C-alpha cells in the first residue's frame, strides 16, 4: 500500500482491517482535513467479484446523508506497481466501536445504552426510508465519537430494495427492515449486559438458538434494569418478524418512553 493515493490523500495510521480491506487515517492535501480511507486489498482488486462489491459499498453509503451514518466523500482507483488500487474516502470518526467499549469498559449504564441505540435506530430508519437494508448491524459496525455521537458504518453487504444474525438472515431468507431491528436488539442486549443474547461453541449453535430459543430477559443477566427495558429488547428479538417493531422508528419511540 502506497504513501499517497492519487497524489492527494496522504495515508497515515491503520484504524481497522479485515479479510478484504483496511482503513487508514489520511490527510486530504487539497481540503486540509483528516479523512478515513478504506482501501481494497489489491490482489482482490483484480477480482471483478470483489471489485464490484467494494464499488457497490461506496455507492450505497453515498446514497445516504445523515449525521448518524458515516458519510462518503470520494472514491477512486490509485495507480500502484500492482495495478489499480480501489479506495473509498469517508468522514473520519474519532472514536471507538461498541465492540471496543464493551470489551474495555463493560456494559453501559442503561441511560447511555438507551441514548446510543435510539440514535442508531434513527440512522437505520433513515437507511430504510431510502430503500437500503444494512444487514451487518453489529457492535463492530457502530462507533461512538469523542463528542459521544453515534455513527453507523460498513455498508459492505447492504442491499438496495453469527451472534447478530436474525433468524430469517440465517436461512439467507428474505431479509427486510425487521432484520436490522432484530440485529439492533442483539446489539442493545449486549451493551446492557455485556454479552450478546446467544453464544455457543460454533456458528450453527449460535444460529439454532436465534431460531429456536427465547433469549434470557436482560434483567436476569445484569442488575439495574427495568421490566420495561426487558420488554423492549425482547420485542426487538422476537422470532416472528410480525412480532417485532415493524420499523426502527417504532423501536426508538419505545426506547425514548423508557428514558422519559
Ligand atoms: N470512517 C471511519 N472513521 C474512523 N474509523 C473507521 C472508519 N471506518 C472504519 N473505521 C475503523 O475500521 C474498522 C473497520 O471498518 P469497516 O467496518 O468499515 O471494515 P470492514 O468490516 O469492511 C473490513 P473487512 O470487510 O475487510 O473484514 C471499524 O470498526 C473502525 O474501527
Ligand atoms: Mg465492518
Ligand atoms: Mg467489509
Amino acid at each position: 500500500t502506497p504513501s499517497h493515493l492519487s497524489d492527494r490523500y496522504e495515508l497515515g495510521e491503520i484504524l481497522g482491517f479485515g479479510g478484504m480491506s483496511e482503513v487508514h487515517l489520511a490527510r486530504d492535501l487539497r481540503l486540509h482535513r483528516d479523512v478515513a480511507v478504506k482501501v481494497l486489498r489489491a490482489d482482490l482488486a483484480r477480482d471483478p467479484s470483489f471489485y464490484l462489491r467494494f464499488r457497490r459499498e461506496a455507492q450505497n453509503a453515498a446514497a445516504l446523508n445523515h449525521p448518524a451514518i458515516v458519510a462518503v466523500y470520494d472514491t477512486g482507483e490509485a495507480e500502484t506497481p500492482a495495478g489499480p488500487l480501489p479506495y473509498i474516502v469517508m468522514e473520519y470518526v474519532d472514536g471507538v466501536t461498541l465492540r471496543d467499549i464493551v470489551h474495555t469498559e463493560g456494559p453501559m449504564t442503561p441511560k447511555r445504552a438507551i441514548e446510543v441505540i435510539a440514535d442508531a435506530c434513527q440512522a437505520l430508519n433513515f437507511s430504510h426510508q431510502n430503500g437500503i437494508i444494512h444487514r451487518d448491524v453489529k457492535p463492530a459496525n457502530i462507533m461512538i465519537s469523542a463528542t459521544n455521537a453515534v455513527k453507523v458504518m460498513d455498508f459492505g453487504i447492504a442491499r438496495a430494495i453469527a451472534q447478530y444474525l436474525s433468524p430469517e438472515q440465517a436461512r439467507g431468507d428474505s431479509v427486510d427492515a425487521r432484520s436490522d431491528v432484530y440485529s439492533l436488539g442483539c446489539v442493545l442486549y449486549e451493551v446492557l449486559t455485556g454479552e450478546p443474547p446467544f453464544t455457543g461453541d460454533s456458528p450453527v449453535s449460535v444460529a439454532y438458538q436465534h431460531v429456536r430459543e427465547d433469549p434470557i430477559p436482560p434483567s436476569a443477566r445484569h442488575e439495574g434494569l427495568s421490566a420495561d427495558l426487558d420488554a423492549v429488547v425482547l420485542k426487538a428479538l422476537a422470532k416472528n418478524p410480525e412480532n417485532r417493531y415493524q420499523t426502527a422508528a417504532e423501536m426508538r419511540a419505545d426506547l425514548v418512553r423508557v428514558h422519559n
